[PDB]
């Protein structure tokens, strides 16, 4: 076939010691164990096309910068970085989303972290000397070494803002990509399905204040009683506009070309034996938004900043710590997603592909949350039984 499973390389993961994740693992131990499970279903089936971030090949000024960062001087790295050519593709696609000054701060931060080997800035972000480089490799590897349909395991993105990171997210790779795709191609129909139990609030901010010119449909499934603890009255406040009831306690907002759908896991609950209506929506909306793109002779681009911390078998506080308790068995059914939902979700999407493979530009699946080792080492295989076929 034609997919690609990007993973961070071993030298890369070895710079993520100490970076916060949602449980007892740090992002090192997490991504170590996940690439292990992919090394499992890759010796089960050497067709699973896994590539590390090391087959990425960067321009000499970038590698020069990383090398200069190691020599410990902030001023030389910055003047060096400042002297990058403004038409370098990487730089061009970063500045489409982030500020230069945030970038420089990540460079200052990486060098300052050289003192004790890490820099804790806010209890949700930890920076290491390697951290800038490993993210550049992660993003570049996806931007140019992409190819249609692409699974990237790597740091989280959706809580990262234009001039700052939060909730484990340093850089918003999902937005850098999307901006990059509309860069010089005919106007696309951008469709986003962010299944992380937490809210795609950084992404949405970035999309809302810079991409109000493109056709985006951001379907955001999240539980408002967990981080970032923002509800429909909040989102009514951002968009300066009351939400439009799309049925089933689901509300859409519009900021120009952006149309943001809050499928609230707590307002929108599973009817008894059924599949969770959240995914059910995503598939219906999607299928609709594709036909709309065929009608307007326009192409589509799909993005899945998905986390598994919305699976019913997560244990992490950002998934199960709601309203003062941990969700019991029963409540886990009606508000969290199960393997049958996911096997329905992904099986659906992949099925939609071959009916409109022409009318696709590229699809991208980006790991976000997911923290219980048992739960993710299994959903990973579930994805790999499905990416296989
Ligand atoms: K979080
Ligand atoms: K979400
Ligand atoms: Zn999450």
């Amino acid at each position: 076939p034609n997919c690609l499973i990007q993973i961070p390389s071993a030298k890369d993961i070895q710079q993520m010691h100490g970076m916060p994740a949602g449980a007892d693992e740090d992002q090192f131990e997490r991504l170590k164990h996940m690439t292990q499970v992919i090394a499992t279903t890759q010796s089960k089936d050497p067709s699973l096309p896994v590539v590390t971030t090391d087959r990425v090949e960067l321009p000499e000024h970038w590698n020069q910068l990383f090398a200069a960062m190691k020599k410990g001087d902030e001023n030389v790295a910055l003047t060096l970085f400042a002297e990058f050519p403004e038409e370098d593709q990487i730089l061009q696609a970063l500045l489409a989303v982030h500020t230069s000054e945030y970038l420089q701060q990540i460079i200052r931060d990486c060098i300052q972290a050289q003192a004790k080997g890490w820099k804790q800035l806010n209890s949700d972000i930890l920076i290491t000397p390697g951290t800038f480089e490993v993210l550049i490799k992660d993003i570049s590897m996806t931007l140019f070494h992409s190819k249609k349909v692409h699974f990237s395991f790597g740091l989280p993105t959706h809580h990262a803002f234009a001039d700052e990171g939060s909730g484990f997210c340093i850089l918003n790779k999902s937005a850098v990509l999307l901006k990059h795709m509309q860069r010089n191609t005919k106007p696309l129909k951008h469709i986003i399905v962010g299944t992380d139990v937490n809210r795609d609030n950084g992404l949405c901010d970035i999309l809302m204040n810079s991409a109000a010119d493109m056709d985006i449909c951001h379907i955001d499934v999240f539980d408002s009683r967990v981080y970032p603890y923002q509800d429909e009255d909040y989102i009514t406040e951002l968009f300066n506009k009351c939400g439009k009831d799309e049925g089933q306690n689901i509300q859409s907002w519009q900021r120009g070309g952006l149309d943001y759908f809050v499928v609230n896991l707590s307002r929108t609950t599973r009817k008894p034996g059924l599949v969770h209506p959240a995914l059910v929506f995503a598939i219906e909306k999607m299928e609709e938004q594709i036909e709309q793109a065929k009608i307007n002779h326009q192409k589509v681009a799909l993005f899945l900043p998905t986390g598994w911390d919305s699976h019913e078998e997560e244990t992490a506080y950002c998934g199960k710590y709601v309203d003062g308790y941990l969700m019991g068995a029963t409540e886990a059914r009606k508000t969290r997603l199960n393997t049958t939902d996911l096997t329905y979700f992904y099986e659906s999407i992949f099925k939609l592909y071959r009916e409109n493979k022409d009318h696709i530009e590229k699809v991208y699946w980006g790991l976000e949350g997911g923290y219980d080792r048992k739960m993710y080492e299994q959903q990973i295989e579930l994805l790999m039984s499905i990416v296989l076929n």
